Order: C-alpha cells, then structure tokens, then sequence
C-alpha cells in the first residue's frame, strides 16, 4: 500500500515509510500507544502536514521522533514538535548542534546505542561514528530486521557522494562498517533518499567513498 498526500508506503503491518519532497525519507511506527516517527520532515510546514494525515489515516496520536541528524533537512520542523507536546528523541551531540544553529533543543537522551520500546515496537538506535554528519546515527527495529540509514547511507540511484561539506570522508567507511558489523542480517535499509533496498545499499555508500 502506497498513499499520497507526501507520500507514505507500507513495508509490513505496523512500519511504514514516509517521503516527502530532494525526495527525503523517513519511518512511521504504526504502536499501540501511539505514532513514532523515525525522522520528521524538512520543516514545519511539511512536518505538519506529515503529522496530520498520519494522525488521521492511524487514528492515533504521534507522540515521539527521533531525529537522525541536526542538519536543516532534520531538525527543521522542531518547532511544531515542541509545542504539540511531540518528544524529540536525539543524542546529546545533535542537540548541542541544533542549538548551536539557532533551532529549538531536542532531547539529547540518546546514547551510543538505546534501546527504546513504544507499545510493542522495539526501538534500537546506533551512533557508528561520523560520516555523512558529524551525529548521524542509524536506527534499527529488530523484531524486523530493518535498518533506517539517513544520510549515512546512498541510494542505488545516488552515483556519488553529493554534499560533502559537513560530512568526513574517512571515517564514514569505518562507520558504515560498524554498522555492517553490528547487524549481520538485515531485511531493508531505508536510505535517507531514495528508494528503500538492502544491505547492498551499504556496499554502495562504501564504494562511492572510494
């Protein structure tokens, strides 16, 4: 099942992938206790709009994100979150760069690695270290075996490594392979843009930094 507004996409009965217009990707987790998102979207007026058509297709409030990454692209519908009551998951480091970039403070409650549960749904949240950011962290639901990339990882469609300003060209293939190492088996990436594929994508983000 495939819904257009932003456009979500269902992987299984309670994970869907959001998308919205380049063309940037996130999770919704379809719980028990309410809607997670894994990812918000580019700013508040998308990030409101994602909200509300999740909120009335779901018929369930959203009552967490976890943010990836502080960048702009990330972090931009921050404001919305707050002050719906939203709790903005992230680790310390994107919240002292959020800060320090003149947006509103997620949580910084994240760890290297936190395990977190909603309703039913498992939680798993990895920093492999620096690549595409200096924060970027991957997010991971093991009763799935899914694996939420962001920025960390290229789509097959992406032939280079785009924007490497804020990124760290050598300790992104390590980070990559920390990911790799930490999870043997994985069912699908979900790159931070494009179309969703599997641990190939990781080999790809590896090869593009070559």
């Amino acid at each position: 099942t495939v819904i257009k507004n932003i456009s979500i996409s269902q992987l299984n009965k309670n994970v869907w992938v959001h998308t919205e217009l380049v063309p940037s990707n996130g999770l919704v987790l379809n719980t028990s206790k309410g809607l997670v998102l894994v990812d918000s979207s580019w700013d508040d007026k998308l990030t409101k709009e994602l909200i509300e058509m999740v909120e009335k297709k779901f018929q369930k409030r959203v009552t967490d994100v976890i943010i990836t990454h502080a960048h702009a692209d990330r972090i931009g519908g921050i404001k919305t979150l707050k002050e719906r009551g939203i709790k903005a998951h992230s680790t310390a480091l994107t919240a002292e760069l959020a800060k320090k970039n003149g947006y509103e403070e997620p949580l910084g409650d994240l760890q290297t690695v936190t395990n977190l549960k909603f309703g039913n749904m498992k939680v798993e949240t990895f920093y492999p270290g620096k690549g595409h950011t200096e924060d970027n962290i991957v997010v991971w639901l093991p009763q799935y075996n899914i694996l939420v990339g962001g920025c960390l990882v290229k789509s097959t469609s992406a032939k280079d490594l785009g924007n490497v300003a804020d990124a760290y060209v050598n300790e992104w293939s390590t980070s990559i392979e920390n990911v790799l190492k930490r999870y043997r088996n994985i069912n699908a990436v979900v790159p931070g843009h494009g179309e969703v594929g599997d641990k190939g994508l990781l080999l790809h983000t590896l090869d593009l930094l070559k």
